């Protein structure tokens, strides 16, 4: 396939704020979303049929993320705190609190035993699931911290900040093992490791995505064609058919890169305002995207390859 054709297949509508973040369950049979709204909504994944909405956080929520079997959601808040919640019964588990302004981003480990979160307060946490306890602080970045993400064996941690730097971090013991600087450091507004934990996506506020290898620190692709000049946009790696790059844009489209080639090879059209976040379905074509304040909605698209 020189082009995927991801085409729309249902609309989703009932947050009354800003999306902020949408995302796959791993198992394929959920997406997750939160909200300006200070709420999470649960809908199926293949029919786009609202399921339940969660509440219960006191402002604004910037992020949700899935443990690995499916069964429970970290959520990332303004209120200062992150919360677990069992999707199930909806209840509550742990309310993790230690952060000292808004909370932007979170992310479980693939064991699913710890947390990481990342806030406007400048640091980084690592948190004990099980116990709800803040097991580590780093002092990561100068800026606040726009992404965390943990590598494939959760032994590293991947943080980004508006102040130009990607660092990488060890899990277990805290240190700062690498930072990443290119000629120049535009704000970095969103990273993530690839799938084979061997590389790192990373997008800056200069209307650009990276891919680095970061063992060598070297960058080696580079995305562009989009509009990213202020919000935390989220990217993907797509690997269930064709292999692609996949991002929000400010000018209201998905963008959809050859990961090899570098070349444009889709742009979505349906949103009224800035695609703030789109996710990838863990087995089928399947794209999730999601809008800010004048659109509101949800799009599920389908793609044949
Ligand atoms: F060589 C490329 F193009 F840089 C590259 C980058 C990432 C991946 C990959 N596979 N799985 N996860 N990441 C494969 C190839």
């Amino acid at each position: 396939p020189v082009k995927p054709n991801y085409a729309l297949k249902f609309t989703l509508a009932g947050h009354t704020k800003a999306v902020s973040s949408v995302k796959f369950s791993p198992n394929g049979e959920w997406l997750a979303s939160s909200s300006a709204d200070k709420l999470i909504k649960i809908w199926g994944a293949y029919d786009g049929k609202f399921e339940k909405t969660i509440s219960g956080h006191k402002l604004g929520i910037s992020d949700v993320a899935w443990s690995s079997d499916s069964n429970l959601l970290v959520s990332a808040s303004d209120d200062k705190t992150l919360k677990i919640w069992d999707v199930s019964s909806g209840k509550c588990l742990k309310t993790l609190k230690g952060h000292s302004n808004y909370v932007f981003c979170c992310n479980f480990n693939p064991q699913s035993n710890l947390i990481v979160s990342g806030s406007f307060d400048e640091s980084v946490r690592i948190w004990d699931v099980k116990t709800g306890k803040c097991l580590k602080t780093l002092p990561a970045h100068s800026d606040p911290v726009s992404a965390v993400h943990f590598n494939r064996d959760g032994s590293l941690i991947v943080s980004s900040s508006y102040d130009g730097l990607c660092r990488i971090w060890d899990t277990a013991s805290g240190q700062c093992l690498k930072t990443l600087i290119d000629d120049d450091n535009p704000p970095v507004s969103f990273v993530k490791f690839s799938p084979n934990g061997k590389y790192i996506l990373a997008a800056t506020l200069d209307n650009t995505l990276k891919l680095w290898d970061y063992s060598k620190g070297k960058c080696l692709k580079t995305y562009t064609g989009h509009k990213n000049e202020k919000y935390c946009i989220f990217a993907n790696f797509s690997v269930t058919g064709g292999k692609w790059i996949v991002s929000g844009s400010e000018d209201n489209l998905v963008y959809i890169w050859n990961l090899q080639t570098k070349e444009i090879v889709q742009k979505l059209q349906g949103h009224t305002d800035v695609v703030i976040s789109t996710a990838c379905h863990p087995t089928e074509n399947i794209i999730a995207s999601a809008a800010l304040e004048n659109d509101k909605t949800i799009k599920l698209w389908k793609s044949d390859c």
